[PDB]
């Protein structure tokens, strides 16, 4: 009885059966009206119909008396920065993200890039939107084009200090998405050397959709880095908010990992901060984060949460096991840029592998991976794991799903409200034998 195209944090669906150029233009007209007045930053990544799509955004923003600025084909996180920087009243990209070739959708934010969520203004859009019969007006303001990059990628440098770099070799796959731009555009300015995967921007995705959790990407940015002899890998989703990488050995590394190696590069730069983190898997994070004099503040996982909480924490640093990272200094919004300047300055720095830095943590909090379960009853899938559990009095915390703690093993079970799937992390404290035994008892309980 809704638009199914509007999901809890952004707009996703098929073009055109369920997204297409009058949706986004009537999303054009509600967004105006949802605005405080100012500019609209409009910006979009590689995918066929997103050009297509994001002028239908600017005839109805301009039509409600907005004025555009189109910064054109660009990550998603540069349609926050610009937003944030240029005083914008809000920001739209155009993105489908990791998703197959047929979709596509919008990540929508306000003044200071904050989140337009389910909670917070995207379902009254919605409402305006269904109900929006009346023809199209026409534009009574002006779209201009601000490709200029600039502010941006020095915005992006001033992260790592330049000098302390060495000339180590990197392996980029940009998934044919657009994080090649990006890369070439830095490149004058460090030390690297790139070896370029899959570079060129090209929607057609001539080498598969850019999602490097599948597992022949995976291998083709792994194959570089072994081939190459480089220090390690990176690879990007399409609008590349999320960043992965692979080790000298060509490893892929969990990103859970990420989050305290990320936590204790920033807390050397900015002793005494507060880190935000997800409770799916913790305990490494609290460790590193403790060990570099940092704070770490527990939060609910998905972006919306994150980033209102870095907000009224003031925290400098946000990550989730998922792969987004998010800085305060970056208008409190994810990157996934940052992230490898970091790694990189503190590989540089250390004199240390990426492979070293992460096979200690690995070794003391072994971790499963994020498993999921379709499953015929949610409700009764968990009931059975927490029946079968409770004889050992586990700690247990309703932050995010449930998270129980036995003191040498502990777990976190989330649940979809969109279908009955269930999300399981499980990590241990330097005990792998246990963590797959714990992983295969839970996994039985849950499907049986
Ligand atoms: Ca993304």
């Amino acid at each position: 009885m809704t638009l199914p195209a509007f999901k809890a944090y952004d707009i996703r669906g098929r073009v055109p059966d369920e997204l297409n150029e009058d949706l986004a233009r009537r999303i054009g007209v509600a967004l105006a009206a949802q605005l405080d007045q100012g500019p609209v930053v409009l910006g979009h990544d590689v995918r066929l119909a997103s050009p297509a799509l994001q002028e239908a955004l600017s005839a109805g923003l301009r039509a409600s008396g907005r004025d555009v600025i189109d910064i054109g084909l660009c990550g998603t996180e540069e349609v926050y920065f610009q937003t944030d920087y240029l005083k914008a009243a809000g920001g739209v990209m155009v993105t489908a993200s990791h998703n197959p070739m047929d979709y596509n959708g919008m990540k929508l934010v306000r003044e200071q890039a904050r989140p337009i969520s389910s909670d917070t203004g995207l379902f009254a859009i919605r409402d305006t939107v269904a109900a929006d019969t009346a023809a199209p007006g026409e534009p009574t303001a002006s779209e201009q084009s601000r490709t200029d990059k600039t502010a941006y990628l020095e915005h992006l440098l001033s992260y790592v200090d330049r000098s302390t770099l060495k000339p180590l070799k990197l392996v980029v796959n940009a998934g044919n998405g657009g994080a090649g731009l990006i890369v070439d555009l830095l490149a004058p300015h460090l030390p690297f050397e790139f070896v370029r995967v899959f570079h060129e921007p090209d929607g057609n995705f001539p080498n598969g959709i850019p999602n490097p959790l599948l597992p022949e990407n995976r291998d083709a940015t792994a194959k570089a880095v072994k081939d190459n002899g480089a220090d390690f890998g990176i690879a990007w989703d399409g609008d590349f908010d999320r960043c992965f990488f692979f080790d000298h050995t060509g490893r892929f590394i969990e990103g859970y990992y990420l989050v305290g190696l990320l936590a204790q590069a920033i807390l050397a730069k900015q002793p005494g901060g507060k880190v935000v983190h997800d409770p799916r898997l913790t305990w490494n994070t609290v460790e590193q984060v403790e060990e570099a004099g940092g704070i770490p503040v527990l939060c609910k996982s998905g972006h919306a949460f994150i980033k209102e909480k870095m907000r009224s924490e003031n925290a400098v640093y946000g990550g989730e096991m998922s792969a987004h990272h998010y800085f305060r200094e970056f208008a409190y919004a994810d990157s996934g840029m940052i992230p490898w300047l970091l790694i990189a300055e503190l590989v540089s720095q250390s004199g240390r592998s990426l492979a070293d830095l992460v096979e200690a943590r690995m070794q003391k909090f072994p971790c499963s991976g994020e498993i999921n379960f379709k499953v015929a009853d949610a409700k009764a899938s968990v009931a059975r794991v927490m029946e079968h559990y409770a004889s050992l009095s586990p700690e247990l915390d309703y932050t995010d799903g449930i998270s129980a703690d036995f003191g040498q093993w502990r777990f976190n079970l989330r649940s979809s409200n969109t279908e009955p799937l269930l999300r399981l992390n499980v990590e241990t404290r330097g005990d792998a034998a246990l963590l797959e035994t714990r992983t295969q008892e839970i996994s039985n309980l849950l499907r049986g």
